[PDB]
């Protein structure tokens, strides 16, 4: 057994579900109280635009909710969110503290690890990134033909790829007179190849993103952009004109060899799936301005504000979390989808894809005994509308439970058409929400059929087809804009609710230690790939694969 | 009850999962028997190449395959898909044949509907298709002002959108000479905006591209880029330099007002989720030509001829639906993740998260029966490496059983610096598979942090949280290298794959009344998003979320 599971609070909840959660029916909620959506829904107003957290279309009653804030109050929440924001070494297996939210610190109160404020640091870096953004992007600094940089190539993986990429992706609007952006990242040859084949040394500035500055695919990647450089530069020195690092690890980026005044440092306590907001974000400073890499740290300090000061029950990062705990530890829903009705957020899902499971993906507990019930969910999406041609054909009419979180700005970056676009968007947002809650009755299906002319014959075999059960839940997430400061608050809410799931679970949300064996094994195969010799020290399917491999390389086709 | 759970076979197999699943040890199961690999694997030589599918790593002995193959055949697979390959009416709720198995048809074999052979009609639609990619990618084809055409725009969404988009992504060295290819599906007007932003309307040719040619998205942003168009051309018949349409429906084409030998047809028996070897496939020949269209089609021809001539033991989109069946219906895994290490493959899994939970997301059997078991399973992944760094955690550390398919070419389309990349990327693809199989039990995770200088207190505290359970099980798709012949061949493979599921759970793989309810659903919303008035109408979520968009829709941010 685990902290969780010998809790009585979610003792009671679990005995709840049993007892009680076929009784919840979404429609039946909606009728008996005309108050629903104002009393489960937030309506947050950051001065800087509105975010509406509407959790009404969920399968919970006011006594759930009740049960669920009490679950999060007798599981630390309250202590750990205080523990987190203080500095204290909550990722314990490391023994590091967690502190992304001291990158954002736009308040400037201090921040203490080991004694020592982080706070004079982190401007330090972020005044460095100001006058770097400055250079590059006024024409300033100079390839080395003397010609302005046109192109920033960011070469990283992970926590040092997905961030930039899902944010410059997201805030592409806010990119004027800035340079062009490009993300390298898989160590498939195929990604660093194509890239540069678009590019000119003289006028192209790579970013080496890496928090250890060893990680093989990175590293990889550089050396080759290295070569591919020095090729036509033909000249060693040329290299800190078009190279410069983001890191924790001076002496292994001077080994690569890069200038010292060209390296934009972090910490350990950032972790790399939390570190958008430290010198991993400098590709999105340097695209979309500092003014504007500012104002998406301002949106997350925002949040984060909202997150410590908020009182349980009205805290958006916390009932994000507890519906999810609902669904999860009750439900046992396997799934969480990301469904953004924006093309700008297409990176989105894929980011907190990596932000909650590689987060709460995880088996063992505090005590160091394993869990008796389910952590973290899978994560996917794509945005809308696309998905209602896609994969909503299995959630409308599948046998899966798949919560679903929607998400829409009110307003477009791209009004074409006097706002037809957007209002047809819009109008899909809201239609299937309420679809996939209300579900089409026999009744109703049946009327269709008829009027459709269908014979008594093919009626009775059609029907059961054109029947939805509905009662599928749903969060709607509607926000004023996707500006820099709005997208900074939601990203950071959802940090949030990764950490309010991961402390009920009593894991830790801040480690990764699962990736460890397929790199150790990765180094192992990769001298035994080289020749012509059978490879037998595995398995004989690793063996197979292998010898495959060696026969099947020099086809021509 | 349904057909599968009544099917005496499928008791069988659950009663002896049950009883001995808990026995079935990877691991144990190689060191015991070093003929596994031999034993559980297919290499298949289509004499363009050759594809190994590698099942050894999954959790079956022999009796598990027996106990599977006497399955289908009680379900009636081989019957089911003869049907499907002579034109029988096997959409049964649409009452349609099924037959992208004609389009890709090169032996010409005559299959009918309705007593008449479809070939003539495919193959001359074929042949239409390729005299324009000729005159296009030569030059010949002029626009309005008399300029060769430089890029291609898809219009279309679903079945219109996601194959074209992910087969020139897989296809992208073969498009040297061939026009940029764009693609414009969501009724996000960002989607169409940011793309025409990139256009000269005097060298962009359209092809919209629509079964039906009503669909809202895809005839709105259609519209969008006329008006575009002719605000410059200022000529109606300029349109018919500049639009072509994939169609069945030549009224709603010509009312659009596009030129009738401008369209492009294919038929009701061609699935949208199925239809990129179709007509849909247009900008797949435009941009890396017909030869290579044609060969992607011979590629699917082969994998049809494997399914329809093999046994079933050894027939391998039959295999790997029934190791499916074993994970959804026995181990009750809800999810399916499919990861290409290769770049270029980047939309595959995105594909047939569309072609497979489209297909059979479903509920409803052949006799009119709720299903009271599992169908489709939501389908997911990104392309290794990056998953490594992002979500392989919860894969290998949390806790939910995941099968996954890793797929990999032998050969890369860029073998750059020697080939240390792809050999880098091999070692990884390999050894991921061995990690999840094989683990890392406590005393070989004690003994390394032994070796790593840990002390009693250190290590005690650390030991769990670094052992991997193992017993994760995965199939491996090897193939000789990544040209159409071979995706071609790889695409339809997992086409009957989902067939044969769909099959065995005795439902609509063709249908997807969800996706229609879906087109039907916004339409009564968007009035009511015109003016300030409060609207009521609805429960009050959908109500509330209408009155956020109307409240916050003019502020200035
Ligand atoms: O924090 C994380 O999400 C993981 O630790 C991992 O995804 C990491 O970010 C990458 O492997 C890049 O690591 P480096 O920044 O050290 O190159
Ligand atoms: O076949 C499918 O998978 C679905 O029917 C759907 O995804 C369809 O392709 C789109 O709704 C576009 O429909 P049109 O091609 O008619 O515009």
């Amino acid at each position: 057994m685990a902290a969780l599971t010998r809790n009585p609070q979610f003792q009671k909840l679990l005995e709840w579900h049993r007892a009680n959660s076929a009784n919840l029916k979404l429609r039946e909620l909606f009728e008996a109280d005309p108050e629903r959506f104002n009393n489960f829904s937030l309506n947050l107003n950051t001065n800087h635009g509105h975010i509406l957290v509407d959790y009404s279309k969920n399968l919970v009653s006011k006594e759930v909710m009740q049960m669920l804030v009490e679950l999060a109050k007798s599981r630390g929440v309250e202590a750990a969110r205080d523990n987190m924001f203080s500095g204290s070494k909550i990722n314990y297996t490391e023994d590091r503290a967690v502190l992304h939210v001291a990158l954002r610190n736009r308040s400037n109160t201090p921040i203490k690890v080991d004694g020592k404020d982080v706070m004079p640091e982190v401007n330090r870096v972020l005044d460095k990134m100001k006058s770097f953004c400055q250079r590059v992007r006024s024409g300033d600094w100079k390839g080395y033909t003397g010609k302005s940089i046109t192109d920033i190539i960011n070469i990283g993986i992970g926590g040092s790829d997905l961030g930039p990429l899902m944010v410059t992706e997201a805030l592409k609007p806010y990119s004027k007179g800035g340079p062009r952006v490009w993300f390298v990242s898989n160590i498939d040859g195929t990604h660093i190849a194509k890239t540069l084949a678009s590019l000119s040394p003289e006028t192209s500035l790579f970013i080496i993103a890496s928090k250890t500055f060893t990680t093989q695919e990175t590293i990889t990647n550089a050396e080759t952009a290295k070569e591919w450089f020095l090729e036509a530069a033909k000249d060693p020195s040329a290299v800190a004109k078009h190279f410069v690092a983001l890191s924790t690890n001076t002496a292994k980026v001077k080994e690569f060899g890069i200038d010292p005044q060209n390296m934009f440092e972090f910490w350990d306590w950032v972790g790399g799936r939390y570190s958008l907001w430290s010198a991993i974000g400098l590709s999105i400073a340097l695209h979309v301005g500092f003014d504007h890499f500012e104002q998406l740290l301002s949106g997350a300090h925002w949040m984060d504000q909202h997150f410590l000061k908020t009182p349980l029950e009205k805290n958006a990062p916390v009932l994000l979390a507890l519906l999810g705990i609902w669904y999860i530890n009750c439900y046992g829903c396997e799934t969480h989808a990301l469904l953004p009705y924006d093309q700008y957020m297409h990176r989105f899902a894929a980011y907190f894809q990596q932000g909650d499971m590689e987060s709460n993906g995880k088996y063992i507990t505090k005590s160091g005994a394993r869990v008796d019930h389910q952590t973290g969910p899978i994560v996917w999406g794509e945005p809308g509308t696309n998905g209602q041609h896609a994969f909503y054909q299995l959630i409308h009419q599948g046998t899966k439970m798949i919560p679903c979180d929607f998400l829409i700005p009110v307003q477009t970056q791209h009004p074409i058409r006097k706002g037809l676009h957007h209002k047809i968007l819009l109008a899909n947002f809201l239609a299937q929400t309420e679809a996939l809650m209300k579900g089409k009755l026999p009744e109703e299906a049946r009327k269709e059929l008829q009027a459709a002319g269908k014979s008594p014959e093919d009626l009775e075999k059609l029907l059961p087809h054109k029947v939805f059960e509905g009662n599928r839940p749903t969060n709607s997430i509607v926000f004023t804009k996707l500006t820099p400061f709005i997208l900074g608050a939601l990203i950071a809410m959802y940090e949030h609710k990764i950490f309010v799931q991961g402390i009920m679970w009593d894991i830790n949300s801040f480690d990764q230690w699962g990736v460890e064996l397929g790199k150790q094994l990765a180094k192992k195969i990769e001298p035994e790939l080289e020749g012509s010799s059978a490879v037998t020290s595995h398995d004989s399917s690793t063996n197979g694969l292998i010898s495959f491999i060696k026969q099947q390389r020099d086809t021509k086709l």
